[PDB]
């Protein structure tokens, strides 16, 4: 069974309970002189309880009621210390449903019996996950905060709600506000959670409280992409120095932004979110204006001397590809077999020669360029996960398993040579093909080339691979009919599909018109071929071509705001990931430090603004 | 003559005896002193009617006439007791006009003189059609709920106007008001009309009437697409459990909208309705979780082993086809008339051999495969009626045609072997293109292959072939003259047209640029050639073909919200075909069952919603 039925279960199991009892039915319903009467001869022992394991509070606070609620509390007192028992509902006591309902006057009712304001609600449907609607954290405060309800939070304060208090994921309250829908409500909100803050150092203060994964609420603001947040936290880390007319001068803090942290940096953390909202974060003005220096001054000359590097490094392997040695074919063995056509083999002739150890010092620049390649992915493999770095498209994305799959196959051709392996064509067509196509990974720059690169790696993972799956259901159809065709016949005339995988190739070039029509004009071809190719010709290069270039026509303007916002975050990306690896002998730290300009030790960002 | 031009010629021989009469004539006159004179000194026997065949009262109710048809009933007292005459206005009283036109004290007149409220309105011009601009039924009941005058409405439930009244269609007054196009004030006068229905269980109420296809109010809603009425007949079938804060967990009743049922299953006839509208309702929030449920518990795995049971069909038939006995050509007949190809016949040989047997396993799979699929098409036809299932593109549609073509032609195959007839490589290069185009089929699964394969589907159907009939004939303009240019010339050199079947079919080649310009060098083509070339590649390959491109290219991105509201539709209907078919030792009733959690014995749908 699925957790969905086996909740539904439970949440109609509840309605059950309340019916069969008398004074679970009543609570409910508000019936106050039921409650008055069944309560004086011999009162109910309260052990009897709902489905999830709630009293008769939990079941009257579920609902707007509050005369339900009084009457229940005044007989039996030890109710609101109660919490619910089941094992998605853990600890919901009696005020985690009072707050959420909004309902005033019950809290001010349960509060004023002492409940308790720090009860955790553990339970597995709070948790959060895709398949919660909410996400409201675990504590009574934290419901209050996420609800908009500034009476009950308040409310919560004067009676000890904590707001340093963490719930299991390590959210604090300032966590849970930031991953709510209801942005513009929530900054309202962090403006009231900070004044009842007065007690400061404990645990670098309310703001700057990590997570278990370690995202401080600002940090989160940036992965959760809560663009409306991440400014407002930046009106505390900000100083207005003059205004000239419509100029501002504003000297942003660049602390929490800038790493001069270990692995917890915040612009990594930004790009490489999943959350498709974060890459407007990179679009903020503290933000915008950081990685617009990073990149100029810095990180478009250091990436544009590493691929010119690396377009040498390319330019030096084919030329080591194409002179390769091949000696003269010193055998008879074409004069049987006449469909062979080849000729030289393979040598192991490095040695001796004069011009091959020209090759050889250039095969070793590709042997010891393509071990720096697997030093320089390897050990950023570990780091992000395997399985995250592969795929984002943004953060390298399918250019870290072609520079993988390229520098493995030179070393398979390393193994291919000083040992006399006869195949070395096959590791070297395929590492010539992936080595060239991994310098598109370089039109990073270049917007120019940028956000068109982005497009191709787009429209072959969606467009094309949506039509290669009907071009193979269409190019067996006709490829295994144009085969029983000439079965028949003989392959001298007309030998396009001699044999079955050649049928399946013939036609495959055929559906996109670059092999011509096997046509013999000398000799009759059978009847059932131009039947065959009529109908092949109508759905190959009519229909399947043409509606594959409105499928690329079509999906391309829809995706055209969304290519060239991907390819800003794509530049960024690309700062953050080369100020990681080129040593800092390189990148002195952006910003302006701060004391020398003695107001403290931080590194500000000046930005000065125009009031339109 | 046309029925449109017979009612123009009633419309208007109406007006004529209304000027030959003075009687007729001064009733939409409204002149009272000549109906004070003309009834007095012998009144005229009111068997003097029009030519509909209508009183004067029918003519004085049919404008807003109040003293002109008090003095009419005055002096005749029976008029209102007199239907209409003509045979496309049967039993149109005057109380059917007075309530059309919301003549209030004019239905307060007819009713206090004893009108009959239950005469019905059968003519031709009242009955649903599409050349009759209103439906609103033959009760006069059914003539005020449909103009919305809901004090016309009590006024006739006070006289004895019965609710539950059917009409020649069978539709009930609630039917009629779902077919109305003024939606949002049919649901104001449906819940005027269930309130003075308090008599209750005579047949099932008010609401589940059937008409006379078997289509209850509430499922009619479904196949008309009233998406208003729709979540308005859900407002009697859902239990709001509870409201923790912004959730909502209601609780839907899934009984009329669940089959458990024969044949007249509800989503049945909302997918394979033909009215566009109708596929929103499979966007409505009682049923979008319900059949969201269906597939993606049960639908999605069960259509997914059965895709692949059936790639695992055509790829083994294609290698019963790949092998198949073919001998080696025992006859010198090649060596008259060199322009034959052909070589290796046919063999009656399943039988003398080892590896083919290992084939007759393969073909006995692939005859008892498709005598399995017309098991599974042909009582299928029979359901639906033969044309509306071929032709709905989202209840299969066009992918029953080439099921049914393809199974045809294996079997067609079966009788080519066992009597030894010799052109058995025509079913068989025919049954591989419609049995792997019918692999096509299975994306309807897979929201990445899904959408595009109705785009095929519907750019084969509007677009190719309105592209194709101009193709036809520009490549019999060209294609009879480039044969005529080259009737003259030896066709040794420059052989594409020696024959005017294959000029044809070099042509239309050539129209698609796969088979290049027919060009020798070194001999000279008639200069006729060239020109006629010169006009053909412009109207060809620039105009023709990338004018085809634009009409694919621009008729794309008008179908995107179309090709894929389409596609979740398709799926829709892809798990209520599914569940008809295989049986129940799989699919468990959905929706979570009612006796066990006793409160009745339907079998509900949990859904929770999130105020925003």
């Amino acid at each position: 069974q699925d957790w969905e039925q086996y909740r539904d279960r439970v949440n109609m199991l509840q309605q059950e309970r309340i019916r069969d009892s008398p004074l679970l039915q009543a609570a409910k319903e508000n019936d106050l002189r039921l409650l008055k009467i069944l309560l004086l001869n011999q009162s109910c022992d309260f052990q009897q309880r709902g489905a999830v394991g709630e009293t008769a509070l939990h079941v009257a606070a579920l609902y707007d009621n509050l005369e339900a609620a009084t009457l229940l509390m005044e007989a039996a007192p030890e109710l609101a210390k109660e919490p619910a028992l089941c094992e998605p509902f853990v600890g919901q006591t009696a005020l985690h449903i009072a707050v959420m309902n909004q309902n005033l006057n019950l809290v001010r009712a349960l509060l004023a019996r002492g409940a308790s304001v720090s009860a955790r609600a553990t339970g597995a449907a709070f948790r959060r996950s895709p398949h919660n609607l909410i996400y409201y954290g675990e504590h009574p405060l934290s419901f209050a905060a996420c609800v908009g309800s500034e009476e009950i939070v308040r409310l919560l304060i004067e009676h000890g709600a904590d707001i340093r208090a963490q719930d299991s994921l390590g959210n604090t309250v300032l966590h849970i506000l930031i991953l709510q829908p209801n942005k513009t409500f929530a900054c309202q909100m962090y403006n009231l959670l900070l004044s009842y803050d007065e007690h400061s150092d404990h645990l670098q203060s309310l703001e700057l409280v990590p997570n278990h994964q370690g995202l401080t609420p600002f940090k989160l603001a940036g992965v959760e992409g809560n663009t409306v947040m991440f400014q407002h936290l930046m009106q505390k880390r900000k100083h207005v120095q003059w205004t000239c007319g419509p100029l501002t001068s504003t000297l942003y803090d660049l602390t929490e932004i800038d790493s001069w942290g270990e692995e917890l940096s915040f612009l990594e953390l930004v790009v490489s979110s999943k959350k498709r909202e974060a890459r407007q974060i990179l679009e903020q003005t503290p933000v915008k204006e950081l990685v617009s220096f990073k990149w100029k001054k810095y990180g478009r000359p250091y990436f544009c001397v590493l691929a010119s590097l690396y377009i040498l490094y390319m330019i030096c392997f084919t030329t080591c590809c194409i002179y390769r040695p091949l000696k003269l074919r010193d055998d008879n063995r074409t004069d049987p077999r006449d469909i062979t056509i080849l000729q030289q083999k393979l040598l192991q002739e490095a040695y001796v020669t004069h011009q091959d150890n020209i090759r050889l010092v250039g095969e070793l620049v590709t042997v010891t360029g393509a071990v720096i390649i697997l030093l320089l992915e390897i050990p950023d493999i570990f780091r992000v996960g395997a399985s995250r770095y592969f795929g984002q498209t943004i953060l390298g994305g399918p250019f870290h398993v072609i520079i993988i799959t390229y520098a493995s196959l030179v070393l398979l051709t390393m193994v291919m040579r000083l040992t006399n392996m006869n195949g070395e064509v096959v590791p070297l067509s395929f590492a010539l093909v992936l080595g060239w196509c991994s310098v598109m990974y370089f039109a990073r720059g270049f917007q120019m080339l940028g956000p068109f690169t982005i497009m191709i790696q787009k429209m072959i993972f969606g467009d094309l691979m949506r039509f290669c799956w009907l071009m193979a259901v269409v190019i067996l159809g006709f490829a295994s009919a144009f085969h029983i065709t000439f079965q028949t016949e003989d392959p001298n005339n007309l030998g396009e599909f001699s044999d079955y995988p050649t049928a399946l190739f013939s036609t495959f070039e055929l559906f996109l018109t670059i092999i011509d029509g096997p046509a013999n004009y000398s000799v009759d071809l059978p009847f059932m071929y131009c039947i065959t190719y009529a109908a092949f010709a109508i759905i190959a290069t009519l229909l399947m071509l043409n509606l594959f270039i409105a499928m690329m026509g079509d999906t391309h303007w829809r995706v055209a705001q969304e290519r060239d916002e991907l390819w800003r975050a794509q530049v960024v990306a690309t700062t953050v990931m080369l100020e990681r690896k080129m040593p800092r002998f390189l990148w002195p730290r952006s910003g302006i430090c701060g004391y020398e300009y003695g107001l403290g030790d931080r590194w500000f960002l000046r930005v000065e603004n125009h009031h339109d």
